[PDB]
């Protein structure tokens, strides 16, 4: 596994990770974390939780990973970790660790993978989650469109029909049972909505990882 530490990228093993994991009751993984501030904040709010931000561009994470690696009084957060990788090749060292897996405003390709959906991606995310653990997605169509020009199909509205025919089976087919499908609002003034939605309509999707018994 590649870990980001300021401008440095260091190689870690499963063993290295487990040494850090010890002493933490929960594990959070944020996929497509960007600048990583969500993971940095989570680390502060939940000392019990080891918080891992993942992004395929190390440099996006330079600032936060350097800051989180300082002494606590200087802003260090030792239960924070930043890993460079994409959903298309997630590091094996992360398999089965997450209680909570977040996808916050994924770009169009990743958003597509979640709402069409796309089995290989769904299967890939499921590999990160412990049984009984949760996938939480904040979905918004104003994100950056990273898809090739030809792949710009129109994306579906997450209606009950869509959930029933497209998403539930496909998520069950990947090891996930969809819990929540809700519009994040549904009466602020014009912009309080957009601060807490960002921008217009964002929907929340949650699913529980299901295993044997």
């Amino acid at each position: 596994m590649i870990v980001q530490l300021g401008k440095a990228s260091v190689t870690w093993t499963r063993a290295d990770l487990e040494a850090k994991l010890a002493g933490h009751a929960r594990v959070l993984i944020d996929v497509g974390t960007g600048d990583g501030r969500f993971v940095y904040r989570s680390a502060g709010a939940h000392p019990d939780t080891y918080c891992i931000g993942v992004d395929p561009a190390g440099e996006r994470m330079r600032e936060v990973s350097w800051r989180a690696s300082r002494k606590p009084a200087r802003g260090g957060r030792p239960n924070a970790l930043f890993v460079v990788a994409s959903v298309q090749a997630l590091p094996e060292e992360l398999a089965g660790l997450a209680h909570t897996l977040t996808l916050n405003f994924p770009w169009a390709s990743l958003l597509s993978a979640l709402v069409l959906p796309e089995a290989p991606v769904l299967e890939a995310l499921r590999r990160l989650v412990r049984p009984g653990g949760e996938l939480i997605a904040l979905l918004n169509q104003s994100v950056f469109d990273d898809r090739p020009y030809a792949a710009r199909l129109g994306l579906p509205e997450l209606s009950d029909a869509w959930l029933d025919d497209a998403l539930r089976p496909a998520y069950r087919a990947a090891g996930f049972e969809i819990r929540t499908s809700e519009i994040v609002d549904g009466q602020t003034s014009w912009g309080q909505h957009l601060t807490l939605a960002s921008g217009r309509r964002t929907r929340l999707l949650t699913a529980e990882a299901i295993g044997g018994s």
